[PDB]
């Protein structure tokens, strides 16, 4: 599923992400935009052989099991395919564990290079709330 901007904003808010660990909702919608272009089925293979899945591009090296990343961990205790669903619940609950691990939203390279210290409030501007 390809989410609209405000649609995704409302869904992430309803799943408890606005201001989760201090990160306002605009941070999360900006990171989804540049990670996946709001597309739940996005997948991208990394050079070490691991693969990123879903709207927030959660990596199989640490967070999910895809059966083809040797020596990786499954810290969110989920098949990686659950991250591609049109319902964002598994992506959001795994993302909550990742942002709580010490590095905050720097774990997402596109948030770090393209969202961090920008006016992220603009990503939820106009949205019904």
């Amino acid at each position: 599923k390809v989410f609209g901007r405000c649609e995704l904003a409302a869904a992430m808010k309803r799943h408890g992400l606005d201001n989760y660990r201090g990160y306002s909702l605009g941070n999360w919608v900006c990171a989804a935009k540049f990670e996946s272009n709001f597309n739940t089925q996005a997948t991208n293979r990394n050079t070490d052989g691991s693969t990123d899945y879903g709207i927030l591009q959660i990596n199989s090296r640490w967070w999910c099991n895809d059966g083809r990343t040797p020596g990786s961990r499954n810290l969110c205790n989920i098949p990686c395919s659950a991250l591609l669903s049109s319902d964002i619940t598994a992506s959001v609950n795994c993302a909550k564990k990742i942002v709580s691990d010490g590095n905050g939203m720097n774990a997402w390279v596109a948030w770090r290079n393209r969202c961090k210290g920008t006016d992220v409030q603009a990503w939820i501007r106009g949205c019904r709330l």
